[PDB]
């Protein structure tokens, strides 16, 4: 089985910790430290390309963030290891980080994390509801589950201009997105540049399901969406960021009008053993 | 024709703005109030791979910031403008970046900004020299200056854990960098992740001279060196850095035992006409 | 008559924001737009002292943050309006913070705010638990709410530091605070300088009652305690503060080894009539 | 016998820290890492008036910043220690800052640090000459040194609204200053309410002069003057401080119309001796 990566009753706050491998000599200690700690429910583990290919193993279906030349910024921004703790009580997750940090300082420093939380039951600091569309029960293991109970998941950053978006007309504001605010409507006749239709998971080739574990987040950086992707490979988060950035046809995704990705990561998800987490094909 | 990139009475301040494209409709009246102010000398322009693909304009040699599957972090960060601020007064460059900034208001966003300075009078802040190997005028022109006098440079902010490495022995510094600190020549009996010894112009299929305009940084982030490598083209950066990454012998760059890169960006620096600069190739 | 200050199902989130009165003229404008938001449950108003006299005004029992000339630092930032915000979502009182800073735009300008949450369900990040001994039900009314509904509230934002305290032993622990962290019960064999043994509201003469509202906090300025006390006047705060700077006997509180206040300032919470937020002593 | 504070070529770039006394019992230690590296021109420094309190020694003349209860927020944040760096190499202050606070560690932390640099030759950063009627030679020793050796200093960090003061016709930004920016000339027309007008040094019942040792500042909190006042008492500054905030007519400085102080406090810098710095009231 996979770790809790679908839970349907989704904790109020998130933390995501990224790091960078600095000392390999120093990673068995902290390994040994920190696998007995990953539970999958409120601790959950992804192992980036780097640390793969420090130890000389290569994970099937793991690869870098991509670099998409286009004539928007997808930023490029791979760390070794991603923690992702899930919880209810916002202080509680702030102690572990700093237990975390120091249980794998030796080897790995933190380079970047993210204090995320779930506005209102599951919508995006502009207002309109996210996670619809997301598949449900099976159909979530179809899109994010391999066969082997691995997952492959896509992290960006996006910062939010609140203050811009929520100063034009709803009519405008609606056509960014795709969908109306007041119902949560897809607008049908919007433009091609609209976010709903860039992304209409039935209009690629395969079905490019995905399921979306984003979170909304605010700090010194700013404001806007952690944005989560689960998929079976990264194929699926792939195929539609392309089509986002108007490498598919040329027109570029309303999105990036308003808001832009600081950050970017593709990450393996290990299964869950008996033993805990399933880190054979690495070590 | 080339702009003062290498002027050696270099001042004491610069500050590197970097730009997001939003609004591409009102591009045109954001660059007749920028390309006045570029003389070359004290403002310095470098235009970046989604700034050409946005004008449907291909630019021989520019392409953006590469994607290296290391075992070390280099992030792309590639953006879409690129200014160089050079100057003696810290604070005339701080009110030149809101005049700027304002100036480019609704198309161009400033995505990132660095305060830099030059340390002592060319050194890094852990005290070593900098630009020791670097070619000198006229053995320059031909090295960092492209045929048609527009030059390619790689931008990348390094962050320094100067605490770590300055905790370390004497003998451990020398051999992580290549030199000794206290007369900087070079150590032949470095290990071969010596810095000096990854770098060395020389030892590359062609003889891979670039021209280094590094300037230290200091901020909240931390501090570290805003590396800046000028090139007729980018083969120059792009094969040392490969090489640093381990991605030719096996063998990473002692660097990233201590720094780590932030940013990445590729950047053209078109040519100095009599108007002034000359943006000819993107109309 | 008064504010909703006493409710004890706290929610889980908090916002405290600061103004500092900047245009007088446009404060009327400023007023007739906030004050129907304040119902005393979800946004909670306190004045402060350089708002009464910004009209001329004389409140009986408002002064500014004192100034204690101690052998430990208790700053005074003492600002013109207090806005408490409280929430279960925290992304709702986040968007409040932006509509709250534009309708008092011109006259008001935001000099600080803090993000806080209830730890658990009201315990200290330290891990003891906070408002053990506060007054009960109708003794809060008698202790913390004046002669007209009103109260008197100090607020500070100490910073914890988290990382050494919890190097120390527990006993060390549980003799800066004054009660043992396992089962929550007081040390009556601790040192004078232990944290419960200076502030005994039984210990005073006269009875130095107060009600202690207190949410934690963490951000770029680290993590700690958002210290709110309220009484039905500023005395039973300002003696116990003394008592634990030293002051009144010379013992210095053992709270002072691990954590330090970074703002102060005295509030006057108005009371709450049938029409709204009564402001008639300041018009 | 006194500090450099009166050099009259002042270094391009200064450093402010303050730091809290949080264990006096290692605060002998630290003073004998710190005492022979101040020798009053590079490195000076001040004491708080805390740290007279922790020793149970008094100096005649020193206390804390005191607290006025006007309309506009003056803040007291007095601390312990004071150090002021100075120095042409912006990348030698920094380093001097991770070093002592290495030394001083146990004893005291720093609780502020302050990026300061001095514009054009003396400026502030709205383009105004700062420093124009500052005493200069013989006259400074007599305002700005006691008897002895030691001289009295008030620090204010203010925080600039550069954005909104340069949208002011310009005859509106004279009468808030009460020069003309074009020549520097004073506008006897000004209004009362002129800073000039404010802090005319000979309209007090003594001629209140004070030595003026400010820089501009700039980082994450904005950008400001930091305000340094060196007088022989604390008594020039402070009869200044109290006709700008109104509490001797009732008029108001036009400086509070865009800038404001961040922080405040009074620090005594002690006498320098051919051995060191002198602080024999202090042992
Ligand atoms: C600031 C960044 C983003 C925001 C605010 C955002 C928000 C939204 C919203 C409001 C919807 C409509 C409601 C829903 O169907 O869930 C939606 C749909 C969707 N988004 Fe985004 N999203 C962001 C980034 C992305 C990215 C980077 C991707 C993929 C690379 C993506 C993929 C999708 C998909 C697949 C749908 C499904 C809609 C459908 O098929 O009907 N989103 N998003
Ligand atoms: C933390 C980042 C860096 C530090 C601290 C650093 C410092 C140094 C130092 C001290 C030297 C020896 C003296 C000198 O040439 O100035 C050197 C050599 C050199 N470095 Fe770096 N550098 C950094 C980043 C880079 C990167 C990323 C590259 C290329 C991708 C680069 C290119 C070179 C070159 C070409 C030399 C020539 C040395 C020779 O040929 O003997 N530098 N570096
Ligand atoms: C970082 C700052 C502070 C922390 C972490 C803290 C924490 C605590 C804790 C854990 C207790 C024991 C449990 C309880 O009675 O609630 C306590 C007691 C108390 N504290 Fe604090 N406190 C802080 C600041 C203050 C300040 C500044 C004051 C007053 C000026 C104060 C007033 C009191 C009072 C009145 C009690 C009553 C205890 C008794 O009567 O037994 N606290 N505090
Ligand atoms: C943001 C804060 C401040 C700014 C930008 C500022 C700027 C100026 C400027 C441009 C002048 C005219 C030329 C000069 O004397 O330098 C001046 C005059 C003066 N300033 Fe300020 N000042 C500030 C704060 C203060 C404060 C708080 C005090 C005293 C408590 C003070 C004391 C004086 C005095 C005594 C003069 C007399 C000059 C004369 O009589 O010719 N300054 N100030």
């Amino acid at each position: 089985f996979q770790q809790g990566l679908l839970a349907t009753p989704v904790p109020a706050h998130a933390r995501h910790l990224f790091f960078t491998l600095q000392s390999p000599e120093a990673l068995p200690a902290a390994l040994d430290a920190l696998l007995p700690q990953v539970d999958g429910k409120q601790l959950l583990l992804g192992v980036g390309a780097p640390l793969a290919k420090a130890l000389g193993r290569e994970i099937p279906g793991l690869r870098p963030f991509p670099l998409l030349d286009a004539a928007v910024e997808n930023p490029s921004t791979q760390h070794a290891l991603w923690l992702w703790l899930r919880g209810d009580e916002r202080g509680d997750l702030l102690l572990r980080t700093q237990a975390l940090e120091q249980a794998l300082a030796p080897a790995l420093s933190l380079a970047d994390s993210v204090d995320g939380f779930l506005h209102r039951g599951g919508y995006d600091l502009t207002g309109y509801e996210d996670g619809t569309e997301n598949p449900t029960d099976e159909e979530a293991v179809q899109a994010a589950i391999a066969a082997d109970g691995s997952s492959f998941a896509a992290f960006q950053l996006w910062k939010h201009d609140l203050q811009y978006f929520k100063s034009l007309p709803q009519a405008d504001q609606d056509n960014i997105i795709g969908r109306r605010l007041s119902d949560n409507e897809k607008l049908d006749d919007a433009p091609a540049s609209a976010h709903v239709k860039r992304t209409a998971q039935e209009s690629f080739e395969p079905e490019a399901f995905m399921v979306r574990r984003s979170v909304s987040w605010a700090d010194q950086r700013g404001a806007g969406l952690a944005f989560v992707a689960l998929g079976k490979s990264f194929e699926a988060f792939e195929v539609q960021l392309r089509r986002m950035s108007g490498l598919e046809d040329g027109i570029i995704d309303g999105l990036y009008r308003f808001s832009r990705p600081l950050t970017g990561g593709y990450y393996w998800c290990p299964p869950m053993s008996e033993t805990g987490v399933d880190l054979s094909p690495l070590l």
